[PDB]
């Protein structure tokens, strides 16, 4: 049965990981997790997201392909870093290394880049040109990518050691220093190096920063990352307070100021959507809250955040002619961007690790568990989230500490 009383002590401290699928009475859990990985990383052109990159017939590395029918397929740091994370959680070392090799070679901007803000950060969007060679479309970073890269590399160091192709640990420390020096403002993760007083709630994963604190050597850096963790929980708490009730109606948003205030409308040239939309980025916020609750302990704010957000989505479904909650809301109003897909449902299943409502658990978990693994033209985002969620709800998303 669903544990509606999540412990205030996290799995990272206790070593005790919940298996949410088991709590919900599901069978063949680990087999389903395994087939999810195998299908995503297999050469089937169906669920597949993991593709080899070759130059003149010579194998180089692998990437996660952000399949895109409208705008052309591209390659993204977040997809890449999530792929590495999935691989390390299931002890899939070749897949990890092939993805990391690609990132280090083709996504990393040179440390001597003329623009100091780009030095050592990871170009968020690549494509293959008309001859099949990789190039950077936008050299700017999407910092959730670097966050996951650092997280995946620290875990790889811990599981596999550092005597093979990669010194994972040294690569992780370099990544952490890049985040600190290039991708933070006042110890809050940036949306961009080029815009101040701006964050993206979905980039906040407080437990990762605690994990970083425990895996650096020097005292100043340990304290730095602990402060980032505290400030991240405060940002998310403040954001959830601000979106409570009218006018945001309990869903977190795409963009936020550093005090947690949703960004209203447009604020910069190139901006994809209005700041106050619950949209594709924002889907992940309560998933991150669930992650944090599970790994570092469930506090009153985690519970309130997820209970109210899932509560709104359940309500929204009853007022929908197609009996679904939708992909995009603004100020509590549906923006007609379609019924929720697999990635959004996946995000909401992970949020249940902070839920105290068995009725929400039954509804949201079964809607995720009944899905087939994503296929077709929109499988990049849906499929990547689906993979992460499969790890989170099966007790397979763990923190592996390094030893010193
Ligand atoms: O110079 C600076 C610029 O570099 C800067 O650029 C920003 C860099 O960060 C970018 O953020 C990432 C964008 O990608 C997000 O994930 C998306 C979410 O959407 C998914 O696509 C949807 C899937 O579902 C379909 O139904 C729907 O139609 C799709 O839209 C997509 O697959 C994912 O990759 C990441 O979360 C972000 O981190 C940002 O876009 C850039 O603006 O901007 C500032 C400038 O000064
Ligand atoms: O566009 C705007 C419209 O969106 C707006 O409509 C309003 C939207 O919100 C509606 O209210 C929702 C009611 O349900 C809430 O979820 C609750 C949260 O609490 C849960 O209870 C917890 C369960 O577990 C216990 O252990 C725990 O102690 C409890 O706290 C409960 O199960 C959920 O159902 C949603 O968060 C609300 O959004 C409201 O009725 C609409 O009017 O109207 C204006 C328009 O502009």
């Amino acid at each position: 049965a669903f544990n509606n009383n999540p412990s205030s002590v996290g799995a990272y401290s206790s070593g005790t990981y919940r298996n949410l699928a088991q709590e919900m009475g599901k069978t063949n859990i680990q087999q389903k997790v395994n087939s999810t990985f195998d299908n995503m990383f297999g050469y089937n052109n169906t669920q597949q997201l993991y593709y080899p990159y070759t130059e003149n017939g010579v194998y180089k590395a692998h990437y996660i392909k952000a399949i895109n029918p409208d705008e052309g397929d591209d390659i993204r740091t977040e997809g890449q870093s999530w792929g590495m994370t999935a691989a390390v959680m299931l002890n899939k070392q070749e897949e990890f290394d092939n993805l990391w090799r690609f990132a280090k070679a083709y996504q990393k901007n040179p440390d001597n880049h003329p623009d100091a803000k780009k030095q050592g950060v990871y170009a968020w969007k690549l494509k293959l040109n008309q001859n099949g060679f990789v190039y950077k479309v936008d050299e700017g970073p999407a910092p959730a990518g670097e966050e996951y890269f650092a997280f995946a590399l620290l875990n790889a160091s811990a599981r596999w050691g550092n005597s093979g192709e990669f010194n994972y640990y040294n690569d992780a420390i370099t990544m952490l220093n890049t985040i600190k020096n290039k991708l933070m403002e006042n110890q809050i993760i940036r949306f961009s190096p080029y815009i101040d007083n701006l964050t993206d709630p979905s980039y906040h994963i407080p437990a990762f920063y605690d994990y970083f604190a425990n895996n650096v050597t020097n005292q100043a850096d340990k304290n730095y990352w602990r402060q980032v963790a505290t400030k991240s929980r405060t940002l998310l708490k403040n954001h959830f307070t601000k979106v409570s009730g009218s006018p945001h109606w309990n869903l977190p948003t795409f963009l936020s100021r550093l005090d947690g205030s949703p960004v209203i409308g447009y604020i910069f040239n190139g901006q994809a959507n209005p700041g106050q939309w619950y949209e594709f980025d924002a889907w992940r916020v309560i998933m991150n809250v669930g992650l944090d609750a599970h790994l570092m302990g469930a506090q009153a704010w985690h519970k309130s955040a997820v209970n109210k957000a899932l509560g709104f989505l359940s309500y929204a479904k009853t007022n929908n002619s197609k009996n679904c909650y939708e992909q995009v809301y603004s100020y509590g109003g549906a923006q007609n961007r379609g019924c929720a897909g697999e990635g959004q449902k996946a995000a909401n299943a992970v949020a249940l690790l902070a839920s105290t409502n068995a009725g929400q658990a039954n509804e949201f978990f079964n809607e995720f568990w009944s899905l087939s693994q994503p296929t077709g033209d929109y499988r990049y985002y849906n499929g990547s989230l689906y993979m992460l969620a499969m790890l989170h709800v099966s007790g397979n998303f763990k923190f592996y500490n390094n030893t010193f």
